């Protein structure tokens, strides 16, 4: 079982990741992870992707899916894997198909901005411990301040209204031409593709995924 899940930064995609990994027995792969990991082994990729983010350099295309294909090599794909945020761009899906890799889903995991607004500007945190709140999801005990110190609870500039915004902006200008690109690959028998409706409870998107899986 090969499967691509897509989803918009703070719609929460990764609440479905251990459900699929432990459905079909495959791991979750990301090229950040592969990013990261690469100086840890030997390999010549992993030096050439070391390189480059040594430099502050931007890891081309081409690099990224060497490092997937070389990923996908390793023993514990043999059932599958879940790919996780990627591709993100349709040079990088067309990249995909020029090297042979194929997927049997693309999962775009699907929650309107207005309710990621909500979800990440109503934060409070404790920036000493990382304890964090939410005015409607996790209040304080105590309006404004910390359970544990007492301490005035404050926010995160990441997390200011403005920025998710920007942020969810230039997501979907890059993410729509790809979400096109999946639905017109499945059109052709290609792969499957499946809008996923992330508002609802978790313990219904995982029903809903298994209709859409089987
Ligand atoms: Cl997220
Ligand atoms: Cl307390
Ligand atoms: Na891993
Ligand atoms: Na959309
Ligand atoms: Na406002």
């Amino acid at each position: 079982m090969r499967i691509i899940l897509l989803g918009a930064p703070g719609a929460g995609k990764g609440t479905q990741a251990q459900f699929i990994m432990e459905k079909y027995g495959i791991p979750q792969i990301s090229t950040g992870d592969m990013l990261r990991a690469a100086v840890k082994s030997g390999s010549e990729l992993g030096k050439q992707a070391k390189d480059i983010m040594d430099a502050g350099k931007l890891v081309t295309d081409e690099l990224v899916i060497a490092l997937v294909k070389e990923r996908i090599a390793q023993e514990d794909c043999r059932n599958g894997f879940l790919l996780d945020g990627f591709p993100r761009t349709i040079p990088q899906a067309d990249a995909m198909k020029e090297a042979g890799i194929n997927v049997d889903y693309v999962l775009e995991f699907d929650v309107p901005d207005e309710l990621i607004v909500d979800a990440i500007v109503g934060r409070r945190v404790h920036a000493p411990s990382g304890r964090v709140y939410h005015v409607k999801f996790n209040p304080p005990k105590v309006e404004g301040k910390d359970d544990v110190t007492g301490e005035e609870l404050t926010t995160r500039k990441d997390d200011q209204e403005e920025t998710v915004r920007k942020r969810l902006v230039e997501y979907h200008q890059m993410t729509a031409p790809l979400i096109g690109y999946y639905s017109k690959e499945a059109e052709a028998g290609n792969t499957k593709y499946a809008k996923v409706d992330g508002t609802k409870p978790v313990a219904e998107v995982r029903a809903d995924l298994e209709k859409i899986l089987g």
